[PDB]
DNA sequence: CATTAGA
DNA sequence: TCTAATG
């Protein structure tokens, strides 16, 4: 957690680069797996063979330990990060949209700046267009003060268009955070569950009212379950506009809201925690249900979930409330 | 790990 | 279809 420090950090540092400036996924894989377990290692790690002694960690990576060791700095690193190349990639790799495959196709043809990129608009994608128009506003957190009224906006749409529509901010924002990184709206409906083939039109609906509005400015992607795009307060009484803002609302089958709604709140750590714990106490938890487990070593069959609270009941817990959902 | 775009 | 990019 500190003691192993660098070591992991140049891991994972020299781990990024291969996935992404290489297409290393296995070396990246190396990185990885080994920067995981170095991580977990409880004692002062000396020396790469030290090192060695474990699972993942292979003559080269070792290695590098023993010059990271011996010099506070590496070879590889100073010259990776120097590379104007990989650097323009990494740095290309923002816009959203922009993945790393395209990357490097961007820079070999030459796009190594933002305003490249904007001369050429032509060889990007929608998405990508978007993603650089709003290159400044996407990379800005949400103070939750503008989350409150962008949500008091959604909120009273979903319910103007069909009064049994559930909306349900969900993440850091509703976890209690005071800056969030986009917004996200759990979306479901009682006419609509895991049986009863689709309803498309039930997001659709949505979506258009706001656009309507003018909540909602641009369309990332529109689905028949996950609408993704760019929403935007109304510019009040002028000299001052808002930032555009990444939005993305989700149609749930009513059978599995909370489920979603509980995940969807994190932290990442209070679920894999609940998680474990839902297992000691003979469950099984995911993105969509709860289901008992069988002695047999596995079983099924979807337990009936009316609020996070039959959640925690079920495995037996106490209500913690979405603030206190921190790990 | 599953949904969408795009080509 | 397969591949990418987002989450
Ligand atoms: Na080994
Ligand atoms: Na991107």
């Amino acid at each position: 957690e500190t003691l192993n420090g660098g070591i992991t950090d140049m891991l994972t540092e020299l781990a990024n680069f291969e996935k992404n400036v290489s297409q290393a996924i296995h070396k990246y894989n190396a990185y990885r797996k080994a920067a995981s377990v170095i991580a977990k290692y409880p004692h002062k790690i000396k020396s790469g063979a030290e090192a060695k002694k474990l699972p993942g960690v292979g003559t080269k990576i070792a290695e590098k330990i023993d010059e990271f060791l011996a010099t506070g700095k590496l070879r590889k690193l100073e010259k990776i990060r120097q590379d104007d190349t990989s650097s323009s990639i990494n740095f290309l790799t923002r816009v959203s949209g922009i993945g790393p495959s395209a990357a490097r196709k961007f820079v070999d043809e030459g796009i190594k700046t933002l305003e490249d990129l904007r001369k050429n608009e032509d060889k990007l994608n929608h998405h990508q267009r978007i993603g650089l128009k709003y290159f400044g506003d996407f990379e800005k957190r949400i103070p939750r003060e503008e989350m409150l009224q962008m949500q008091d906006i959604v909120l009273n749409e979903v319910k103007k268009v069909d009064s049994e529509y559930i909306a349900t901010v969900c993440g850091s924002f509703r976890r209690g955070a005071e800056s969030s990184g986009d917004m996200d709206v759990l979306l479901t409906h009682p006419s609509f569950t895991s049986e009863s083939t689709k309803q498309p039109k039930l997001l659709h609906q949505v979506v258009e009212q706001l656009q309507k509005v003018h909540f909602i400015t641009d369309t990332l992607s529109k689905g028949e379950t996950k609408f993704m795009g760019v929403c935007q307060l109304p510019s009040k009484n002028d000299e001052k506009e808002y930032p555009h803002r990444r939005i993305d609302i989700r149609l749930i089958p009513k059978d599995q809201y909370y489920c979603g709604v509980l995940y969807f709140t994190g932290s990442d750590i209070f679920n894999k925690n609940m998680r474990a714990h839902a297992l000691e106490k003979g469950f099984t938890i995911n993105e969509y249900t709860i289901r008992p487990l069988g002695v047999t070593g596995v079983a099924g069959e979807p337990l009936p979930v009316d609020s996070e609270k039959d959640i925690f009941d079920y495995i037996q817990w106490k209500y913690r409330e979405p603030k206190d959902r921190s790990e």
